[PDB]
């Protein structure tokens, strides 16, 4: 029939209705039921901080190998970030969603109102009619290289956007190669090896929207995954929680003070380090009175190399724990598995 159920709804909008429960599209199974943490632990234990400014140090590097092996993510503090530029980009984050919904329709992602890409204002890609829906929005654009931007999909109001989210972009790709060479020295690779394959490399900005929802108990804001990147720099609102990452099979909330980052690795880094280095699995849940907002900068590597262990990881002792795989072959299955809710990093594990 005609597939509608290609075009998905604005959630933002399905909240402003007011719908008094989730449509049953975004209904989780069971399996995800049984898992939905609303409360926090009441004694949560020390999240991992790394302090940028004092990396070069032993002591600051080895919290680094800690949240790394351990958590896979981290909180960095003292990044270089100017306060007020984080401030500016997240609050003309809300600006835009805040606009009316025939003008955020203009960036819409659903081409003629139904061919999907990624770029653009809606959800992610519907691939079956049984799929199941997030309660989040988001606007996905693509930053880097700065000659590939299509500026017809980033927002024209507020006026400062493209402006903001550029500068604010150009201090997260800093960051991006002081870790990755923090990381390299950690893996006693050439401090460069990872700055070879991020040359002309794709990253995106993805602004997600969490409306609130009447049952937060049946849905996820987003469901559980790992990014597909090499490392991903997370800014989240500083006044709604939702954010959670899986650790042995508990799920535990991540609270981040104002103007700190979270720091993940990626699927592409867990393979390229030979999971010694882990990409978490995270999600967010929603909350019944109050939207919650993120900025997720996406950083992936170039498509000149397949996606596989560093050979300085490997010797005649120490084999391979991911099968190699084209970058083509890798974009797809990471965005193939999160359709499906599953994880594609698995399905290469030897
Ligand atoms: O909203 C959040 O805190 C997390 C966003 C996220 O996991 C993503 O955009 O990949
Ligand atoms: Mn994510």
């Amino acid at each position: 029939a005609d597939e509608s159920w290609r075009a998905p709804a604005i959630v933002q909008e399905l909240a402003a209705a007011g719908v008094e429960e989730p449509p049953s599209r975004y209904l989780l199974r069971e399996k995800d039921r049984s898992d939905v943490k609303l409360v926090a632990a009441e004694l949560p234990e020390p999240l991992p901080v790394v302090d940028l400014s004092r990396l070069d140090g032993a002591e600051e590097a080895t919290k680094l190998r800690v949240a790394l092996q351990n958590w896979g993510f981290f909180l960095l503090t003292n990044h270089g970030v100017e306060a007020s530029l984080m401030d500016s980009v997240m609050n003309l984050s809300r600006e835009f969603f805040n606009q009316p919904i025939e003008r955020k329709q203009k960036f819409s992602n659903l081409i003629d109102g139904k061919n999907f890409q990624i770029q653009g204002y809606g959800t992610d890609r519907v691939v079956t009619q049984d799929q199941i829906l997030d309660w989040s929005d988001r606007l996905h654009l693509r930053v880097e290289p700065k000659e590939e931007q299509d500026l017809a999909f980033w927002p024209d109001h507020p006026e400062s956007f493209r402006d903001v989210l550029n500068k604010y972009a150009s201090g997260t790709k800093r960051i991006r190669d002081d870790i990755i060479q923090a990381m390299a020295k950690l893996l006693e690779l050439d401090e460069d090896y990872f700055l070879d394959r991020l040359n002309e490399a794709p990253a995106f900005a993805r602004f997600n929207y969490y409306p609130p929802c009447p049952r937060p108990d049946l849905v996820f804001g987003i469901r559980p995954h790992s990014d597909g990147t090499l490392l991903t720099i997370l800014l989240v609102d500083k006044d709604v929680s939702g954010l959670q990452v899986q650790r042995d099979g508990k799920w535990s909330n991540v609270e981040a003070t104002p103007h700190t980052l979270l720091i993940n690795l990626g699927d592409t880094m867990e393979v390229m380090c030979n999971g010694i280095f882990r990409s978490p699995v995270h999600r967010v849940v929603t909350n019944a009175e109050k939207e919650r907002i993120s900025l997720a900068m996406l950083y992936s590597v170039n498509d000149e190399k397949d996606i596989e262990p560093a050979a300085g990881l490997l010797d005649e002792n120490r084999p391979a724990r991911y099968r190699k795989v084209s970058v083509e072959e890798f974009r797809a299955g990471i965005f193939g598995k999160f359709s499906r809710g599953e994880r594609y990093i698995d399905s290469l594990r030897i």
